[PDB]
């Protein structure tokens, strides 16, 4: 019965993708971003420049005040509001109901984006990192308490203005094709996982895997880009410039900031490398391996003219709190949350990149010894 979730997702180019719910009584349909990221459901629950809707708590019968404040600090934008439960359900998703916990946003600064389409956030992570404690329990926690479905869920993130699927409470194999491979939850706060080695164009950038997952490594569906610790970061791009070197671009472009334009239809792909990235397996020694290509890591952009350019930008950022598999990599790949059996599985998604030479992958099985020191602590 999940062909009825297929295609529930909707969203713009590095806004995200947010799915359709319905929270009180009468129910009052939002558009809420899908966010493995967090732990909290904040939904906009008072006027707002970029908001075109929001919830309203006094139209609810079944909304209670928790009567406690909450904050919440994003690496980029925050808001605050009041929290409380009420009913909630997903049009295209499981058929049913459970009251889940909602912080009703009050006050927000640089969270709410203009024209996204959507009015709220629905952290799919672990308690432990919900906000205020890990006391308020998250939604998909109060789901499947309450509810006959499964604890797990997948992401299905497409490309292109952008759409893709969240199928609840299990895997949809029509998705993805070849194998599916897991890869172990380390902890259960952040969608933790462990990268065991790097290689740029098959190259390994020899980098002691600790570096990797400095702090830690996080599979964040809330997150548009690729981010790594400033060390790896500074190494893989001095690798890709390498690979594009026949080329130039202005320093601004290797920051994220200045975008780069081609003739219509012919970027120089060629020119740019493929990431791989090896995950921990599921049995000792073993690995597998993700590999990105630049068409993911080069999100495109609209013309800053009246040219019919192609235009993108680097979607590989530099980071201070760990390494973040952000949408660039997960798009092409079909995402298995398995939270049941403590692991994330990978596939290649049924709606992947398309280069002439080259393709998304997920292969396996690799052996890499001592995976365990990887993890950093
Ligand atoms: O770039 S982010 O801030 C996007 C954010 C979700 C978000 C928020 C506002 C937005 O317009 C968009 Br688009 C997306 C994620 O949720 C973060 N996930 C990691 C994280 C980083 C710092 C603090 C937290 C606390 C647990 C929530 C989580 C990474």
């Amino acid at each position: 019965s999940f062909v009825e979730m297929v295609d529930n997702l909707r969203g713009k180019s590095g806004q995200g993708y947010y799915v359709e719910m319905t929270v009180g009584s009468p129910p009052q349909t939002l558009n809420i971003l899908v966010d493995t990221g967090s732990s909290n459901f904040a939904v906009g629950a008072a006027p707002h420049p970029f908001l075109h809707r929001y919830y309203q708590r006094q139209l609810s019968s079944t909304y209670r005040d928790l009567r406690k404040g909450v904050y919440v600090p994003y690496t980029q934008g925050k808001w605050e509001g009041e929290l409380g439960t009420d009913l909630v359900s997903i049009p295209h998703g499981p058929n049913v109901t459970v009251r889940a916990n909602i912080a009703a946003i009050t006050e927000s600064d640089k969270f709410f984006i203009n024209g996204s389409n959507w009015e709220g956030i629905l952290g799919l992570a672990y308690a432990e990192i919900a906000r205020p404690d890990d006391s308020l329990e998250p939604f998909f926690d109060s789901l499947v308490k309450q509810t006959h479905v499964p604890n797990l869920f997948s992401l299905q993130l497409c490309g292109a203005s952008v759409g893709g699927s969240m199928i609840i409470g299990g895997i949809d194999h029509s998705l993805y094709t070849g194998s599916l491979w897991y890869t172990p939850i380390r902890r259960e706060w952040y969608y933790e996982v462990i990268i065991v080695r790097v290689e740029i164009n098959g190259q390994d950038l020899k980098m002691d895997c600790k570096e990797y997952n400095y702090d830690k490594s996080i599979v964040d569906s809330g997150t548009t880009n690729l981010r790594l610790p400033k060390k790896v970061f500074e190494a893989a791009v001095k690798s890709i410039k390498a690979a594009s070197s026949t080329e130039k671009f202005p320093d601004g472009f290797w920051l994220g900031e200045q975008l780069v334009c081609w003739q219509a239809g012919t970027t120089p792909w060629n020119i740019f490398p493929v990431i791989s990235l090896y995950l921990m397996g599921e049995v000792t020694n073993q690995s597998f391996r993700i590999t990105i290509l630049p068409q993911q890591y080069l999100r495109p952009v609209e013309d800053v003219a009246t040219s019919q350019d192609d235009c993108y930008k680097f979607a590989i950022s530099q980071s201070s709190t760990g390494t973040v598999m952000g949408a660039v990599i997960m798009e092409g790949f079909y995402v298995v949350f398995d939270r049941a059996r403590k692991r994330i599985g990978f596939a290649v998604s049924a709606c992947h990149v398309h280069d002439e030479f080259r393709t998304a992958a997920v292969e396996g099985p690799f052996v890499t010894l001592d995976m365990e020191d990887c993890g950093y602590n």
